[PDB]
């Protein structure tokens, strides 16, 4: 996967190499430090909402690992010869992070379904549906990665069969967020629709950090992609977390959960 995405294209000055490192290494540091946060007030949480929050920290630890292993990675696979960074190995590749999306964005998918209060039927058949286009969009989204360099046609087709996903699985979250948020409590009716424009401005991130290749193919490009994940990681697995655990306490606390209470 390595010679198929641009990273392995280019040299990188010291500069723009520091930066890369510094943004992956930043990330593991702020994702394992909310996991700690997430556990530590998973106690405030009744037991209805509480799985919402550890899935806050699956995906913390999964996002922090992942980082983790880029960070190192790109460290591995290039040296400073001769006044710049030079690939020496082929062990970097952005498909890591297809892969862990796998595993993460049904995460974040279901604690968001949990804090709508959704239950039995209802809850498996949504899940599943949102699960399987995930699935989809990512599955493409990852094969058309895989054409970055030796034909971005074929990265825009993947794209946008990709988009399509994308666009149903938008529309399922929506529609049952909007047909859903009476029932929520503490007043969470208006804070689940803030939660629903911050998914929609995170994950839209994703595909424009998908189409570097096709309109800035240089070191330049690959460095502002790196810092356009960070943003959209950043934004849709801790910034979201914090939202959805905040929603989990007060719903929590609305229902009579005393170290809900006592907390808020
Ligand atoms: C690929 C297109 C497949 C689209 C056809 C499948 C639609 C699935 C669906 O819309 O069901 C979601 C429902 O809101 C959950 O209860
Ligand atoms: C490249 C090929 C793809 C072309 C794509 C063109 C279509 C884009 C339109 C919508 C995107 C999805 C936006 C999802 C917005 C949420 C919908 C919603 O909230 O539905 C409310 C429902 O009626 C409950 O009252
Ligand atoms: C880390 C959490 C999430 C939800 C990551 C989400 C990623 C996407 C929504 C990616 C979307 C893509 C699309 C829409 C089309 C181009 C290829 C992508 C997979 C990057
Ligand atoms: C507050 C809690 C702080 C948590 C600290 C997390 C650990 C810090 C960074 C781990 C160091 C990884 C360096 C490998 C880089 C290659
Ligand atoms: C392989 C095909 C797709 C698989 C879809 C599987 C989706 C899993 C279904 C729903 C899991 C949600 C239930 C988790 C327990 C929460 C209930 C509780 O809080 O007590
Ligand atoms: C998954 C469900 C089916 C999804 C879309 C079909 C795949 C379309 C991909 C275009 C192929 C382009 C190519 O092979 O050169
Ligand atoms: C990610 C978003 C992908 C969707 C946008 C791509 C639409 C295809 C546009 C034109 C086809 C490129 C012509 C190349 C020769
Ligand atoms: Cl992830
Ligand atoms: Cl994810």
């Amino acid at each position: 996967n390595s010679m198929k995405n641009i990273e392995s294209l280019f040299d990188y000055s010291a500069g723009q190499f520091e930066f890369i490192d510094h943004l992956l290494t930043m990330g593991v540091g702020v994702h394992f430090a909310a996991l700690i946060f997430f556990l530590v007030v998973s106690q405030f949480v009744a037991p209805k909402y509480r799985i919402a929050t550890a899935l806050s920290c699956i995906v913390m630890v999964s996002a922090g690992l992942i980082l983790n292993s880029q960070a190192v990675m790109w460290t591995d696979a290039y040296a400073y010869v001769d006044g710049s960074y030079q690939l020496q190995d082929l062990t970097f590749s952005n498909g890591y992070r297809y892969v862990n999306w796998m595993a993460t964005i049904p995460c974040l998918l279901l604690q968001l379904l949990i804090v709508l209060n959704l239950k039995g039927k209802e809850l498996f058949s949504t899940a599943t549906w949102l699960i399987l286009a995930a699935w989809g969009m990512i599955i493409t989204g990852y094969v058309g990665q895989l054409y970055e360099v030796d034909d971005i046609a074929q990265l825009m087709i993947w794209g946008a069969v990709s988009t399509a996903f994308f666009v149903v699985m938008n529309w399922i979250v929506g529609t049952k967020i909007f047909k859903n948020r009476a029932t929520m409590l503490g007043g969470t009716d208006s804070t689940i629709t803030k939660v629903f424009w911050l998914m929609m401005f995170a994950w839209t991130l994703y595909p424009i950090a998908y189409l570097v290749p096709a309109f800035m193919n240089n070191a330049d490009g690959v460095v502002l992609r790196q810092l356009l994940f960070t943003i959209a990681d950043i934004s849709s697995k801790v910034i979201y977390g914090l939202m959805i655990t905040y929603i989990a306490i007060q719903q929590s606390a609305a229902a009579g959960y005393v170290p809900a209470q006592q907390a808020l």
